[PDB]
Formats: C-alpha cells, structure tokens, sequence
C-alpha cells in the first residue's frame, strides 16, 4: 500500500469515546500519552534507567537536591507548526498544581513550583530532596499552552483534535470499533521514524482478543494469551512472543470495609497470615498463567528480583506465612478464634458472626479471574468463605478508590528497585485524590512507612538508602499488609508479516509492551520498519 498501518493494542474497550486528553487516564484513548505528547525524557527502566532525552536535550539536579532545571531542545515544533518552547512545560505542571484531580503520580507533593528561566530552560522547586524527581516530572503530560490555555475547564476537555509533539497526532479514521493516528505532519524525530500510522481496534475482553491474534491480524500487543506455544506461536512462522519479566501481583484487602464481619476479618493480622498460607501460589502460576510467572513468598512483596535489596533475616522470619500450609492455615484460624459456630464448614469471627469474602479481578482478565477462583477453592479447603466477581475495570477500579469492596486481585508497576512497588502500593498519601490509581486503596495507614518512602531518595547514600529499605521491607511484612502471589510477567506478542526491527531476546533494548504507561513504547515504535509484502492477486 501507500502507507504503513501498524495495528496494536493497548487497552480494552467496548466502544471508542473521542478523548485524547493526556490528564484523563480513566477515560482517555490508550494512545495519547507519547504517542501524541511526547515526554521531555524517557527512562529505560530495563537498562538501569537510563536517561533517553527527548524534548528536553538535559537536566541538572542542585546540590542539595531541592530544585532541578531542564533544558528544553530548540527546533521542535508542535504539529500544528507553533513551536514548543518552556512556555508549555510551566503551563502544564502550573495546570496539574491548580487543578489536582489532574494528578495522576503525586507529582504535586514534590513540585512547589515551576519557573521559565528563559524560552527554553524550565526550574522546579522541590518540597523535599529527592534525587528521583527527574523521573517523577516526565510522568507529566505536556500540553500547549496556546491551545489548552483557551480551554474553558481543561478537566472536562475531551481534546478531540489533538495538537501535539509526538510521533502520530493526526486522526485519520475513527469510528466506535476503530480509529488510525497518522503521522504528525511536523514531527521533530521525523527522520527516525518510519511507521506512518497506529490502527487502533476496539477488543473487549482476553476471549475476543485470542482468536484476532491467532489469525494474525495483530502486529503489537501485550495481552495474556491462554497455552501461547500451542494456540499462538504454533499458527504461523511470523508470530513471536518475549516476557521480561515483572511486577508484584497480589490480594490486596481493604482495611475499612463498612461491613462488621468482613472489617473485622480482613483487619486480622492472623486472618490474614491464614487467608495467605491457604494459597497454593505455584498452582496459580502454572494453571492460571500456564507457568508465566515466579512464586512471590515475601509478606513485604518484593519478590525474587531484587535479591540485592531484601533483608534475608525478614524474608525468613515471614515466609512460612507466605507458603501454601493449608493444615498450618486451618491451626491458625483456631489459635486467632475464627471458629465454625453454624456447622456449614466456613469459620466465623471472634465475634461469632458468619461471613463470605467478595473477590474482586477485572473483567475480561482472563488471567486475573482464573486466579481469583483457584484461591476460592483453595480458600473452602481451609475453612474461609469466598466468592469471585468479575466486574468491568472502571467498577472494579471505583469500588477500590471508594472503599467499598473486600479484597481485590492485582497487579503492580514495577521498577528499578523496590521503591516503584513499595511507594505506590503503600504510600497513604496515594490514598486519596481524584487522579489517584488503585494501588495503595487498602487504606492501611502507618507514619513510620510514609516517613521511610518519603526519604528513600532523600540522602545520596546508598549505604542508608539499603537501610531504608530493610525498614520499609521489615514493616509491610510483620503486618502482613497485603497477601502477595507471584511475580509476573511483561506480556509481549509480536508479528513479522509486515514489520521488523521489533525488540526481543536477542535485541533487548527495553521493555517492548503497548501499554499506556510504557513510556519506553515511544522509542519502540522508532525502531520498526516495513515489510514489503508477498504478492499476490
Ligand atoms: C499495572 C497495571 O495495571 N497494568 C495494566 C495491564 O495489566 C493491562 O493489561 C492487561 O493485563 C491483564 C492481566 O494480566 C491481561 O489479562 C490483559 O490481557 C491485558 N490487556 C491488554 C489490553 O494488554 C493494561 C491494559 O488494560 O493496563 C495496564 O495498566
Ligand atoms: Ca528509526
Ligand atoms: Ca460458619
Ligand atoms: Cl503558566
Ligand atoms: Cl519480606
Ligand atoms: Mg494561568
Ligand atoms: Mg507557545
Ligand atoms: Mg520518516
Ligand atoms: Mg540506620
């Protein structure tokens, strides 16, 4: 053809909403963010976060950490031919201060201000020391400044018509079940690219996803595939598949369930140890996940990938907690007093009351959901209650930033190091904000744990940062906070009929997965080439 159309998948839905605001990520396009604003640096996470400059050329941190400068790289144009300057960078950051429900990080406990230094060097101004804001800032969208200041409530904006600086801005097809972002027409990197379009099909669930990926009819995708040797890679010569692996993956509980009997279960540090030990996590790795992941049997979860991180002493102290003990899980519900008081076989609470746990995975997640209803049997065998829902991701999602569900299973962003899961997942200050993810909503409080994230990057001692972490490490797991499974694993499809240059295991050049929230998809997409096809009439 004309032009190369390269069909990936970033997120399910059931119908396309025209939404390219960058700051909406519950109900935002999935292509937004890179895609059509680019960030200023992307950090290659696999590669010991290695700086990749992008709109911005440098940055410098003070020497007491408490304010950084980004200079910004002359030239760059934004696709509507205005040119981007330190203007929109102070504009973007001066938005999300102003309106937080547009803080989707926590960028604002860390950012006290933005200055322009001249038309292309911007200053923040730290709250605290923190040698990792550098990071933190790229996570920020940066919109222009001559557009979106003439917007009336940028909260509401659906940015149908995008202007922007990255690779693909141009809507060129959209319809409810597919849309195509064509090239920006003034993109500063044009040279390097040489895809012309994404073609964005609309796939509601695992099910609907298996049999497009099957027949081919994907290039990019990063969802779980059921027995991929068998059903996927086994179809055709040109599909392939690599799994880096990833992140933590847990039941988490809520600590305030409005409901009398489940609060107090769920609030049980016993129960929670049993709940824990009734689990049979390599069971779920090889039948859920059809062996793609490794056991995670750290009451803190920071699971085996960190070995250089973890307290050794602490690790040991709690993993008969964090072993499938199912006699041990039984013993412990009688010691704590959960007690059978109605003969049906389920434990009651101290306080005698009956009770069944409602676990909650998102819906089409296929995955997620087998694993939820593994852990209901195994649940039943030591005496605890349990029933699986499968509600859609946004209800899913509400019910954990309201409080109102029992225990939920998830997943994690993973890191670096330990502090991308630690903070995220318990960082009470991530407990509230209407920008907020799922992550940290166990509303499990604790002032020592907050203080000991808050000062991770605070000393540029490695000596004392490794101190920090044994602490925050020590904690989490004496309280069992929350019941972590396994790690898992970057999910990652690829197909060579009409691309190459994609990364893999012999070309590992960082994470390689579709998703929004991959900053590193941007560089991805800058490495893949066309296929001229095979003839035929
Ligand atoms: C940390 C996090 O929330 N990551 C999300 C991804 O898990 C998610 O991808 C979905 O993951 C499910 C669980 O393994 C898979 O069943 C599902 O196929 C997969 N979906 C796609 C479209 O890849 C993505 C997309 O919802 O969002 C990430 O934020
Ligand atoms: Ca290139
Ligand atoms: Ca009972
Ligand atoms: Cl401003
Ligand atoms: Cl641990
Ligand atoms: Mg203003
Ligand atoms: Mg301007
Ligand atoms: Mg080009
Ligand atoms: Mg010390």
């Amino acid at each position: 053809a004309e032009r190369s159309e390269l069909t990936i998948h970033p997120k399910e839905f059931t119908t396309f909403v025209r939404n390219f605001n960058p700051f909406l990520g519950a109900t935002n396009l999935h292509t937004t963010t890179d895609f059509i604003y680019e960030p200023l640096v992307v950090f290659n996470e696999m590669h010991g976060n290695t700086p990749v400059f992008r709109l911005a050329e440098n940055f410098q941190m003070s020497d007491d950490l408490m304010s950084v400068t980004f200079d910004i790289r002359k030239g760059v144009k934004w696709s509507d031919g205005e040119a981007f300057t330190a203007d929109d960078v102070v504009y973007s950051f001066n938005l999300v201060k102003e309106k937080p429900e547009l803080d989707q990080s926590g960028i604002n406990s860390w950012v006290t201000g933005v200055e322009k230094v001249n038309d292309y060097q911007v200053k923040f101004r730290l709250s605290e020391a923190n040698s990792n804001v550098p990071y933190e800032i790229a996570k920020v969208p940066v919109v222009p400044k001559h557009v979106w200041s003439k917007v009336k409530d940028p909260s509401t904006f659906t940015n149908e018509n995008p202007v922007g600086s990255g690779p693909f801005t141009v809507i060129d097809t959209f319809t409810p079940q597919l849309y195509i972002q064509c090239e920006n027409p003034n993109y500063w990197d044009a040279a390097n690219l040489d895809v012309d379009c994404l073609r964005v099909p609309q796939i509601a669930n695992n099910d609907q996803f298996l049999g497009k990926v099957v027949n081919g009819e994907m290039d990019w995708t990063s969802s779980f595939v059921p027995d991929i040797d068998r059903t996927y890679a086994a179809a055709s010569p040109k599909h392939h598949y690599w799994y880096p692996p990833a992140g933590t993956q847990a039941f988490v509980v809520n600590f305030k369930n409005p409901d009398a009997a489940k609060n107090e279960a769920l609030t049980n540090v016993d129960f929670r140890r049993a709940f824990s030990m009734a689990l049979d996590r390599q069971t779920i790795i090889d039948i859920a996940f059809y062996g793609g992941g490794t056991v995670n049997d750290f009451a803190s979860g920071l699971g085996y990938a960190f070995e250089a991180w973890s307290d050794e002493k602490t690790h040991d102290k709690f993993k008969a907690y964090n072993s499938y003990n199912a006699e041990g899980a039984k013993k412990l519900l009688a010691k704590a007093g959960f007690k059978d008081v109605n003969k049906d076989g389920f434990v009651d609470t101290p306080s005698g009351k009956s009770f069944e746990l409602l676990i909650q995975s998102p819906n089409g997640w296929t995955d997620f959901n087998n694993t939820v209803q593994l852990a209901v049997e195994q649940l039943a065998e030591v005496g605890i209650k349990a029933r699986a829902r499968t509600p859609d991701f946004s209800v899913y999602n509400q019910a954990m930033l309201e409080g109102t569900y029992d225990v939920a299973y998830t997943n994690y962003f993973h890191g670096a190091d330990p502090y991308t899961y630690w903070n995220s997942a318990y960082n009470s200050a991530l407990q509230s904000g209407d920008g907020m993810p799922r992550f940290a909503m166990h509303f499990y409080k604790n002032e020592k744990l907050d203080g000991l994230l808050n000062s991770f990057y605070k000393t540029a001692d490695k000596q004392e940062q490794l101190e920090i972490a044994h602490g925050i490490q020590q904690i989490i797991a004496q309280d069992q906070v929350t019941i972590p499974v396994l790690s898992g694993a970057y999910m990652y499809q690829y197909n060579t009929t009409r691309f190459t240059g994609w990364w893999n295991e012999e070309n590992p050049k960082g994470r390689p997965n579709i998703w929004a929230g991959i900053p590193e998809r941007l560089l991805h997409v800058l490495d893949l080439k066309p296929v001229k096809l095979e003839h035929h009439h």
